[PDB]
């Protein structure tokens, strides 16, 4: 019994660690979050969000499958509204009262996102920040005495952001605010996409800068790619894209046959579709010969490349299956009357 | 009647006397327009706790200070105990920052600074009292120049583009000029060393369209004693140290630019005293009262006043001035024990 219970702990952790990994691209060593899983509390991860406009599925529909696998294995999550970050970045011509409304069009998808609610949370920058400004800029303040310019210009592309045009001054200092929030937040688990590594790191080098050995783990999924070939409006799905837009942007959507690399079709089958249902029902003609399913996703791979999936099947399959995980979406913007007219409102906003 | 002819009277005896500090203040005609919207005008300087007061920032600074009070005005100190943090003066150490603060306040206030329109402002508590307009102003700053124009604010830090140029050398000039605005400054009365990081104020003023633009009412500086802690005389110096200091001062004969002992004399000896007494042997030129500058000026550039004999009387008046600084530093306790605490500080 004493060594039986040692022995299943060792498995739990484990198995634990092992799904939690599936659903990165990389994982900043995986041998720390092996050591966070250890503590006996919940790990706090969180991804954070700029409201400037119309949410893509990958922040709708790909973040709730995430969420559901982290609160599932001992994890706690904060969806972080970037509220502030937004008008530092000039999103919405800056104009705060429409990031708000943005950021609660936002809450207003997660909460019908099939998510499960228990242990997240939703935050906002500017509230959580000026809650203890003095404990939060003083940390923004010593993260930009430690790193010289060169360093933090390397971290534009968390704000889409490039040195080719003007570089002003808010390309300082949002870099050191999104790293400062990491510490504020005391986050265990960095879960943000790939495009948004390079800041992470930075903060693990200020941990080393000053000998805080409680490093962040940085857990990156991969980015959901455009749906036309080599990734405006057309380039992916949006969480409030009604039934026909859907079908009608996949059916355009760049869809090789027999190879799955850059095809964003199968991206959206491996990372979207399949860890919802935990399988793939592939259904074809009414008489060809379809209504088949998968189970891992090994053997989706074998057969993309094997020919037994035609492009227009797995298209209808993946437009389907999107418009199926996207229906209570629509329900609640359509029978919850207040979400709805908020929808119509943050429609009206110009994209900057 | 002629009561409105008294009026232009008074506006322009206070254009006077506020222009008289600055050898270039950026519009005085601004500066009239202010005085006739009202006539008590908000004033500020600021200072980083970075260890002993060099004496521009207190001998220098009364003078100037109480010109302007003495006509209406308000003035700030602005204790700037963050961008001491931020500029990594007393090792960032934020406790011996504090430590110094509370010494600048206690030599000002026995150096000529302890009176109504004067107030001692702490820049962390200031903007933690605010903090959301505080840091909304520096954002949108930061968000309104590039990386290229701010940089041009170094020499406000001390620093320079040669060196590694830290993230918080962006942050500093950005927290600055929103002090300009945060405290509803009217006049910002700094050495012409902070001078870039307020014309940029008043950049922002016409890239955000305010009309309220401060006016920039720079003094000049006062040349190192070298041609360290020899290189100017401090607040806390001793009778024995101020006259070695000065000894082995920089003095050139006939030339008064970038000469600190003329400059000590001109900017602080003179309107101190409204004359300048130079004690001499008989065979050097005796003993002469000086009641202007021009005279002075013409003396020293001839070559009637030798550097030795400025020099001993510049040291003799500067003791003289410290006078009161060190009698409240030996006999007030408290204030003693202040300064033995950060006379053992190191700097950095
Ligand atoms: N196609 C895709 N596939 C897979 N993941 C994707 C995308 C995608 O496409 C996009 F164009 F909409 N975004 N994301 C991910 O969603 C999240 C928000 O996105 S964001 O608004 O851009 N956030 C920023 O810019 C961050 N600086 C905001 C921020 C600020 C302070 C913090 O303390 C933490 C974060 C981040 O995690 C992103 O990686
Ligand atoms: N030799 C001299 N002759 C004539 N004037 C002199 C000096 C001298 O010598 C020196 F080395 F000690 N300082 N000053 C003047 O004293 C004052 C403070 O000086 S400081 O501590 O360096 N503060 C800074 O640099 C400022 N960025 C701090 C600051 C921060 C936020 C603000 O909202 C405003 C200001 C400023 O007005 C300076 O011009
Ligand atoms: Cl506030
Ligand atoms: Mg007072
Ligand atoms: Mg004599």
């Amino acid at each position: 019994e004493k060594k039986a219970q040692e022995e299943s702990k060792i498995e739990d952790v484990d198995k634990i660690l092992n799904d939690i990994l599936s659903i990165s691209s990389e994982c900043i060593q995986p041998d720390e979050l092996r050591v966070k899983l250890l503590l006996k509390r919940k790990l706090i991860c969180y991804d954070g969000f700029e409201p400037s406009g119309r949410m893509h599925i990958a922040q709708g529909l790909l973040k709730s499958i995430i969420v559901n696998k982290l609160t599932s294995n001992g994890c706690t999550f904060i969806f972080w509204i970037a509220d502030w970050f937004a008008h530092l970045n000039n999103k919405m011509s800056g104009d705060l009262k429409k990031i708000k409304k943005v950021g609660s069009y936002f809450i207003e998808v997660w909460k019908s996102c099939g998510m499960n609610m228990e242990n997240v949370q939703f935050l906002w920058a500017s509230e959580e920040i000026n809650k203890k400004p003095n404990e939060y800029w003083s940390l923004v303040l010593d993260i930009s005495r430690s790193f010289n310019i060169n360093r933090m210009k390397r971290c534009l592309k968390i704000m889409g952001r490039s040195e080719g045009e003007e570089n002003y001054c808010s390309q300082i200092l949002y870099p050191c605010m999104q790293c400062a929030d990491i510490f504020f937040l005391n986050v265990d688990i960095c879960q943000l996409g790939i495009d948004q590594r390079k800041v992470n790191m930075l903060a693990r080098e200020y941990c080393d800068i000053k000998k805080i050995k409680k490093k962040p783990v940085i857990l990156c999924h991969g980015m959901l790619p455009g749906l036309l070939e080599g990734q405006d409006e057309n380039s992916a799905i949006f969480m409030d894209d009604s039934e026909s837009d859907v079908n009608r942007k996949i059916k355009k959507a760049y869809c090789p046959p027999n190879v799955i690399e850059n095809n964003p079709i199968y991206a959206y089958a491996k990372s979207i579709i399949f860890p919802s249902y935990n399988e793939f029902n592939l259904v074809r003609k009414e008489k060809n010969g379809g209504d088949k399913t998968y189970y891992t996703l090994q053997e989706l791979e074998h057969d993309y490349v094997n020919g037994f999936i035609h492009p227009l099947d797995l298209k209808d399959n993946v437009a389907m299956y999107i418009n199926k995980l996207l229906q209570p979406v629509r329900d609640h913007f359509q029978n919850n009357i207040e979400a709805k007219n908020l929808l119509n409102e943050i429609k009206k906003y110009k994209v900057t």
